């Protein structure tokens, strides 16, 4: 998966 | 499945 | 199920 | 291997 | 720069 | 003493 983020937050892609 | 994180911090999604 | 983290400093959620 | 990024947005390359 | 850790418990190094 | 870290890759402290 990894992550996808904005700026400072980060969830899971 | 993974983490929410907002900077450093970082908690169950 | 799972944890709670600043950084690599993690205790169970 | 890790992201791309454009602006604030990033996501798994 | 990075984390020392003992177990699963880290602090930064 | 115990291991330290930096990324993915970590060896004893
Ligand atoms: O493994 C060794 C053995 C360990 O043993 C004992 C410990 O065990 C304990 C349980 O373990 C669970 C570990 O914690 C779960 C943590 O979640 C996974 C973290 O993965 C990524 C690793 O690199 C990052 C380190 O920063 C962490 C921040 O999280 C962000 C989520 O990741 C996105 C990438 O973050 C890079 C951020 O951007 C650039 C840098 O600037 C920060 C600004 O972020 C902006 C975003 O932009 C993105 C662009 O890169």
């Amino acid at each position: 998966e990894g992550y996808k983020c904005v700026x400072k937050t980060c969830m899971p892609a």
